[PDB]
């Protein structure tokens, strides 16, 4: 039985949960839920793996989004239909600033919309902006956990390869739009690349839902293209505590 | 060992394979592989589950893409790095034409680019067009299997909900761009909506790779009666038979 | 006396025809019609010269479009009003791929929309895609006569000069949008430039009409001419008529 | 022998001509050239028919463009190559303003760019504007024969049907972009639709060439020789 | 007070139908003082307004401030009060090597590098000046013997990156504007300024008449009274 | 002294080491804002740019007007940056588009809908017109300290007062296609208000390593009327400035 098309969940499964932690990788869901009380597997369908847990006596959902705006848009919509009102994305990321180190934690205030799904919720003029309370929770959680943290703009790309101006590819080329784009974002102070935040932030900020975004830095793109975690995950859990 | 960042595969894993069948759902991969000879699981990481099998003596890969152009773009790029040159997508779809029945099979000649990843490969002016040999193989395979087939344009959307003009949602609203859009595509002859083809077709057609798209119709957005889980499974099985039969003609 | 504004034709003139072969140049119309049965002149108004003929007992029209999407859009609309449902464009062309040779035949599956008129029928996201049956008929006709055939994407430009990144012009300037564009299309596997197909294919694909396109390669810029063209003409003409046979 | 790819002309053939009158229809060329001295045919290829004549001792070209911006862009480019520096468009037109009557004369100051070829010369932000000298010459030539004249903006469409919001067609449909567009142009004071001026005006204004356009009103969808005299009279002021 | 920003009433205008609109509020009184019976009306924000008389007819002088946004407020509110003709007077640089300090530029139409023009008409619409206004300005410049250039102006929402200036805090110019000055130069664009695309589009699309004249103060490559004298003399011809 | 910048008529000396500016739209508001701080001194007045210096907790602060709109804002911000300013706090007036927002309420902008043109001269449309986290935090925390009725969220920032804010009580009575129905759309999307400077300010600062915040007082509620019939935000911007020195 399911009250939604993709996730395989009923409202009753959520046990009153109003906050979801949303990693990209289904395999990371169990790990994150294990940091909390009474973790229980709910469902696994396609790229959507969902567990329920408890935090200071209140139910919390952990559900994977898969890679990219499109699958993220499905998980967020269906979770919203089941009663989730606050979404915290926890990701991995490639830093594009020389002064950001592997293992650092980045909190996103807003995202460069290098995606398509965000346009399905708001025109390009609309900012892919995080909720102020969620952002505050993540920043304060980062202090509590103890991590080297940066706060600012992230570039959110519909591709891992040409949209992040990667050249370690089959074609070894990048379309005109993205030729020289990395150095452009770098000059504009953009911190990092990832793949889900523009859709998440736009769809939430334009629909009365709260969203925030934190990621662990797994490569620095000024040094290396292909990578080569816990601070970031402890932070998203600690932030959830503050948003309940 | 992996030659690539996401798929967990090496060139050795492919055993000379140059064609891949690419469903969206990782759960479909084993079922598709079971239509061929000596299938073996290769890897499963994130939404990317891959098997290898033989078709008429030759190695073939089956690898899931996940939902959307972004994860599709990863799978296609990484399979291309490993040596794949021909990609056949097999999907599920919602028909938007009144005359297309649940059970029908759709072969996509080109797609309306309502996605974002395609733009990362070619500007919007560029057609998200299928390879002629792949499309031919799918059409011919449909005739071999015995199916009611429709050939034409598909709308490929970055969303399941507002991009396909669904109002049955949390917010119940659809942004200006997509308001009244389903009626527009209907009048323009578009057969259906899905979520991966604009990215697949554009990225292949602009990089010297061959791609084709086939789907079974599991629902019609104009009809009143919504079929159950079973009826939809029979339709999937049919389109799946067609994609394997098509693959035989492209080796 | 006429059922349409420009073509100077009535439904009666078409004698039940449902297929039109559509070259750009009025001079080619008679030549194409001459490969078919019972050819006869119909009308000539501006760049629209029309002839009718017969293949396997069915009426066929041959009608020129002029240069560009604007005049093509007029001919296709008015032919559709008169009852045409399948359109086969036949052109001669220059190639942008180093391995497409003069004498080769190109069958277009879809076009890069570097025109304006296509946007009057569908938004840019919609593909300027040929009909499958038409494309199939063209490729099959090309094989039956042993042509060296290339099947793929064509770039369809509203200009002969800057849109095709030509600098041998009065100004010697190409606008930012088109600076470096030929190299980009080349890298993307685009076969050639022409000027009508984006409008033809988009307007047909978005209005329930069937369209296809074939062209003979008469020059190749990236490889650096009278008898070759006439020979190449005759061959792509042979193909479009043989394709038309299969589509009736 | 030809200096250009399409027109079939050499610089020599122009005999020092620097101004061209550019109608759409080849069948209008000789009629226009006949109003001037020593009219002689030069060439005829596809929709490009060219004649030379003389106006107060100076050679002048009359050359047809065919229908639409693409065809027009070829003719203007190749005439420019041959030495033409001033282009005067002569047309017949409908109108979309009820106060504009059949027999009135329209002088276009600039065009709404509903075409595609203009974008091959300048981005959309750039105005499809007529040369001030040409517009002046046309307006004052119109006044001098007592013509009723409207001066203002014309909408320049790559189509005759949906871009001019016509529904009396095969599909009976008009794409979202153009749905409600005629009422919008009407409200913004646009006089009329035609099909060539956005291309002509943009390619000339962005390339140092002078261009102008006059048209005679022959129909008006909102309602239930003169212009030819004007273009020729205007031409003699611009030599 | 009727209108929200200008603090003016219809009665304040005493039947005026024309306004001279400089950018700088401090230049308003200077322009008014050249005509008869100059009287201050109001001063709010960047909008300083004076009334004067020219050949026994009331005229307005009202500043716009810098940019399309504030210009759009002044023109709207003045039109609400009965103004139907707007003459912009500016000071300007130039991007063409042959255009000297002391030269006067008359703008036929503007490259729309602004945002506000889009709130009145889509980009396809030309930011074109009224023919009568442009004629009056050109004739008034002949009248006083000024060296006049007539043509296209690039109208930018910024003084710095939109005019491809690199002598700035960041030293960065966004992709869109990198190499843009050279492009405008090759296209024959005379100068940059910051209000004309909004002024011309908003007027040409609402039945209002607008023109623009500017004196050249500097040249990127290498008489404010003279331009002011022209704008006042042109105004006499437009009453 | 010869001005260090083209429009503002200021020298670096004039700033006395100031690194923060409070930036109202109206030049006539500058003196009023500077009067709430220590040692206020008029610096200059040119075009729409009136500038004062003052002191907060012994630190020099600039108050400078921007005029209406992105273009004039882009001049003031660029030239102040050149002079040494690294933090900008806009204080404005606004029309609320949500029904329960009262005239006099204080709105703090997290990011803006870019309905302007000048922002495109700094970053392509995909880039967010987002406020600095530290500045926004200071404004929110200052508003709480004085117990103001405050709303935090997205603002629509328009290049026009009339059609871009979907006002119909105008000379033409017309609104171009792009903006027809637009207010309802922003309302449904949770946008709080309209104003005219923040998209440019926020984009040009976030893309150039400058910190910016945005606060405005509501002067009309657009669900009720287009034009009103006829200082919490100000206390807040000064208190927030104190926290950012």
């Amino acid at each position: 039985k399911s009250d939604v098309f993709h996730l395989g969940l009923t409202k009753n499964d959520l046990q009153g949960a109003q906050l979801a932690i949303v990693p990209g990788d289904p395999e990371r869901v169990e790990k994150i839920a294990a940091l909390m009380d009474k973790p229980v597997k709910l469902a696994s369908h396609r790229e959507f793996t969902s567990w329920r847990a408890e935090l200071d006596g209140k139910a919390v959902i952990v559900c994977s989004t898969g890679i990219g705006g499109p699958s993220t848009s499905i998980a967020v919509e269906e979770l919203a239909q089941l009663g989730i009102r606050t979404f915290l994305r926890i990701g991995t990321t490639g830093a594009i600033q020389p002064h950001i180190n592997v293992g650092d934690v980045l909190v996103t205030t807003a995202s460069v919309r290098l995606d398509g799904a965000s346009l399905h919720f708001a025109p390009m003029e609309f900012p892919a902006v995080a909720d102020f309370a969620c952002t505050t929770a993540l920043v304060e959680a980062a202090k509590s956990i103890g991590a080297t943290t940066h706060v600012g703009v992230t570039a959110s790309s519909d591709t891992f390869y040409p949209g992040q101006e990667r050249y370690d590819t089959y074609s070894g080329r990048v379309v005109r739009r993205f030729k020289g784009s990395m150095e452009e974002w770098q000059a504009m102070g953009v911190m990092n690349y990832e793949m889900e935040s523009a859709t998440l932030l736009t769809m939430c900020a334009s629909q009365g839902l709260r969203a925030g975004m934190v990621a662990g830095v797994i490569v620095n793109r000024t040094q290396q293209e292909i990578p080569n975690e816990s601070h970031a995950v402890k932070i998203v859990v600690e932030a959830a505590r503050r948003l309940l």
